[PDB]
């Protein structure tokens, strides 16, 4: 039921860019695009959490081929227009520094995502990855703690939960438990989807709470910047109190390093209790309830 490797490298699908639209706002720190491609002519499906891996065309410095990069879907199975024929991804340019031959270096799948234009062909394989798929119990608690990129696999999450065509689309699953999204970003011209994150909020009080660490505007209480362990840290005995419910799961998804913090808070909180973490937490990734991808 969950589709996997419907596309392999060796005869990838070949999809259409439909939009690629900028997700960070004037007053921003670098470029993240929401790209959306066309699925017709094929038979890619797909659920909520997986990945897709794009093939960048060209070669190496060796002269071998690009290899797949992999991309959190940043869409729910149904897509963006909820028709059943399109993906979309969220992707950041990846570029960086000198020590590293020359001077400013570009990612070669990244650079070619974010400055690809509608009508441009893509090669998509997948889907992949089961370690991050939502629980179909609608009373469910769900904590997600993203950073930067990590904000797509819980976009496709909270639009199954929260969108009105959505609900009307999927009528074995109405949402009604708690969801909390803890977003990492540096800046408020960078927190992707800010004005989709905060209707939510607007209609759903009592079914979702927003939370964010925003570093170059916020400071934590040693006097630096606000980063998403330091607001872990600040609401540990509530996110421990809340794991403790058989029905919770939470998501942590982003750039490879946030997961020490988030166990150094939530380790202080489970003492209190008489309970050791890093024991409690081994049993949760066993039950499947503790959900991680990092890089
Ligand atoms: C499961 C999964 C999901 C992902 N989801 C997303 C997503 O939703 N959005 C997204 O934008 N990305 C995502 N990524 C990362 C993505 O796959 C690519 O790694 C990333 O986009 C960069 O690829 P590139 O081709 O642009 O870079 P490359 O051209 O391969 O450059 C990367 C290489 O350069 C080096 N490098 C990178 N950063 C630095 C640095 N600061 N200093 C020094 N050297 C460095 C390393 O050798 C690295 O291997 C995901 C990765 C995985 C594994």
């Amino acid at each position: 039921d969950v589709p996997v490797n419907l596309y392999r490298p060796n005869a990838p699908f070949i999809g259409k860019v439909i939009s690629n639209e900028p997700l960070v706002k004037e007053g921003g720190i670098g470029i993240v695009q929401h790209i959306k491609f066309d699925l017709t002519g094929g038979n890619l499906k797909y659920i909520e959490g997986q990945s897709i891996g794009i093939i960048p065309p060209g070669v190496d410095k060796n002269g071998k081929p690009e290899q797949l990069r992999l991309y959190s879907i940043a869409s729910t199975r149904h897509g963006d227009d909820v028709d059943d024929k399109t993906i979309s991804l969220c992707v950041r340019q990846l570029e960086y520094k000198h020590p590293e031959s020359g001077e400013t270096v570009y990612g070669v799948c990244s650079t070619y995502l974010t400055h690809i234009e509608p009508g441009s062909e893509v090669k998509i394989t997948g889907p992949v990855g089961k370690e991050m798929l939502l629980p179909d119990d609608p009373e469910a608690n769900v904590i997600m703690l993203a950073t930067g990129t990590g904000i797509a696999p819980m976009r496709t999450y909270l639009w199954r939960m929260f969108k009105d065509a959505e609900r009307a689309a999927n009528p074995e699953y109405q949402f009604k438990g708690f969801s909390w999204l803890v977003f990492g970003v540096p800046t408020t011209p960078n927190i992707l989807y800010k004005e989709e994150l905060e209707e939510i909020q607007q209609k759903y009080p009592d079914n979702f709470r927003l939370t964010y660490a925003i570093s170059r505007e916020q400071k934590n209480p040693q006097g630096g910047r606000m980063y998403i362990q330091d607001r872990v840290a600040e609401h540990a005995d509530q996110l421990w109190q809340l794991i403790k419910n058989q029905k919770t799961h939470t998501y942590i998804c982003g750039l490879r390093g946030m997961e020490e913090g988030i166990d150094a808070a939530l380790s202080a909180a489970a003492a209190k209790e008489g309970v050791t973490w890093s024991d409690y937490q081994k049993d949760l990734k066993k039950a499947g309830r503790w959900h991680v991808e990092t890089y």
